[PDB]
Parts: C-alpha cells; structure tokens; sequence
C-alpha cells in the first residue's frame, strides 16, 4: 500500500467530495442512495464552506479510499460544541490499515482546533467492524433511536 | 391546566428559551449543566437565527412547561434534510397531558415546511418516559452509542 494521506475537504474540493460519496454508496452496499442523487455543485459548496459540517477523506494514489462525514453541533445550553460522526467508510481493500484511525485522529484535531469536546457517533448490532473500531477508540453504551414521520402530522 | 400553546422560538425570544434551558436543567436533574452556564444573547440569537436550530416552547400561563431543542441536517449524499430532536422535557406536573406529543406535532410540521423527510431521537435505556413516547409516536431500533475524548489526538 502507498503513502496514506488525509485532509479536510473544502469547498474548492467538491470533485474529491463526490468521490468520498461514491465510496460511501459502495461501501455501504447502497450506490442509489450515495451516488445517483448527489446534490449539485452549489450546495455540497455551501455545505464545505460551513463551519457545523466537516468532510474528511483519506487517499491512495490521489484517489480517495476512506471518507468521514460529520456536523458539529453547536450547543444550546452552554456555548460549546459536539461532533457527530454520520458517515465514515474505508474502501474494502484497504481496511485494516488504520486508516478509519486516521480520519478520526484528523477529527480529533479538528474537534481541538474548533474547540468541541466530545465526538460521538451510533452503530448497529451485526456491523462488527464498525463497533470494534468505535469499542477501541471511544467508550460503548446501548441506547435506543426512534424514527418518526413528519408526513403524519396532524 | 390552562389552554397550552405551542411555539417555534426565533431570535426575538432568547427570554424563553433561557427559560427552556432551565427547565431542561430541572427535569433532567442538572441545573448546573443547562442553567448556570448559558450562552451569552448574541450567541442564542445567532442560533435562534439559524435554518439548522429549533427550538420549540409549550406555555401555560406564558411560562415554559415544554422545550424541545432540535438540529436540522441537511445531509451531503443529497439534497434532503433531516431532523435529529436533541432535548425534549415537559415540567413534571404538566406531564401526561400530551404535551411532548404537541411538540413532536409542531416539529413535524417544521419539517414539512423545511422538507425535511425524517425526524429522529435517542433514548437511554430506564428513561421509561422517553422510551413510551418514543414508542408510540415512532419505529425503534436497538443501537449503539460511542464517546470519543478529542484531547487524546495524537
Ligand atoms: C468500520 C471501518 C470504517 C473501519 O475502517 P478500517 O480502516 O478498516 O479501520 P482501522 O484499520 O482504523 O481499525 C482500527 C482497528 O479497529 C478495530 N477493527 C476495525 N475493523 C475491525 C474488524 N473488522 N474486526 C475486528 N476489529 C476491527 C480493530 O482494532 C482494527 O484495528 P487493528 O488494525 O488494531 O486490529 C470499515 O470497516 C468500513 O468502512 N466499514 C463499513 C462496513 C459496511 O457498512 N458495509
Ligand atoms: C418524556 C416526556 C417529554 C414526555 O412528555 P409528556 O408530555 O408527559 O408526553 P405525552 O403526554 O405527550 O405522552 C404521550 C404518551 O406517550 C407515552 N408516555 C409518555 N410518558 C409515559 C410514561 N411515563 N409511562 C408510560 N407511557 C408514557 C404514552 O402513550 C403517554 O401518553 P398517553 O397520555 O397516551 O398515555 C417527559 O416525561 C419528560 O420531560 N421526561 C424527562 C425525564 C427525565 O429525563 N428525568
Ligand atoms: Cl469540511
Ligand atoms: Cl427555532
């Protein structure tokens, strides 16, 4: 394997951005839903351009093989922030090699440099990988989450 | 009780949603958390402001006895958004009286009217109130929640 490199992704980075999508729909086994509706190059500028959204990508060879997508939250009860992970996926061939480790140090340092103190993020029973990852680098608790549909309002 | 309204918050009423917070403090049993460090009014103005904070306020004789506090996402994989319910209390003796569901009613609408597709929320397991009004107002799913500390970049 090359040299890894990683950056946060900004708005003059929307083509790298795409790809970071690309690999999600492939990676999450869901290429309709990552890949075939993308937004356009506005708002995925907008969004790089925001400081509660941060895109993280890592590459191989100039092509992107691990992908972090967070917002940070600024808080209502006291001016502080929190990250939440959403998204973060590291193409097949490559994993096992730190490089999940790697965007979530990147974010580490990006949680330091905004001043937020926590990173959190949710996984599902059966995604072995992804509660190992999180297991060794973030304390576990069980929770429940609830979805709800705003078409029922009443 | 009195007739209740309901209410999305703007910037023209950082007074109730100090009021908000304080009820989170009291019905969460953590005051020093939600009342004795609150932003300052140019920082909840300028979340009050914003297209991706909301914060909803229930009034009973116009003091606060419900708040909910909300992020809107709008996500990067397409041009959607979604709805994540961060806080949600109801003053302890105006509980029951469905309160909690007037709110999540209100933020469906503020959902729809954003197009936001989802609304969702987290629940610990022993918040039996949280966990019945989850219940019945949405799908559940059992999952996985991480902390990761930030100052431990490397
Ligand atoms: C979860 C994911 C991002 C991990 O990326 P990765 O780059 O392979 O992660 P890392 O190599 O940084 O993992 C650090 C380690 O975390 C835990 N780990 C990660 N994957 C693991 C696995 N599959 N089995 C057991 N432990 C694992 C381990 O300690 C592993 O490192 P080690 O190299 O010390 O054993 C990657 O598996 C992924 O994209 N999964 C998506 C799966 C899906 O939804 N389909
Ligand atoms: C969770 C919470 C917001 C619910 O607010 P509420 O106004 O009492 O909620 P509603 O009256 O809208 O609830 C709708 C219903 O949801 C489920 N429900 C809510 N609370 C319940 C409870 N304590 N036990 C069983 N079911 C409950 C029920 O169906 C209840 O309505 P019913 O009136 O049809 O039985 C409130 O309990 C709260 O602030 N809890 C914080 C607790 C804490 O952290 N300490
Ligand atoms: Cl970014
Ligand atoms: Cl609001």
């Amino acid at each position: 394997m090359g040299i890894i490199r990683t950056c946060r992704l900004g708005p003059d980075q929307v083509k790298s951005m795409r790809a970071a999508l690309d690999l999600f729909g492939r990676e999450f086994g869901d290429v309709a839903t990552y890949s075939q509706h993308q937004p356009d190059s506005d708002y995925l500028g907008n969004l790089l351009r925001s400081k509660t959204f941060i895109a993280l990508a890592a590459f191989d060879q100039e092509a992107v093989v691990g992908a972090l997508a967070a917002y940070v939250l600024p808080k209502f009860e006291q001016p502080r922030s929190e990250i939440y992970i959403y998204d973060l996926a590291v193409s097949g061939e490559h994993r096992r090699q730190g490089i999940a480790t790697a965007l979530i140090n990147l974010l580490k340092h990006e949680a330091n440099a905004l001043g937020a103190y926590v990173i959190y993020v949710q996984a599902d029973y059966g995604d072995d990988p992804a509660v190992a990852l999180y297991t060794k680098l973030g304390i576990r608790e069980e929770v429940m989450h609830f979805d709800i549909d705003p078409s029922t309002a009443t």
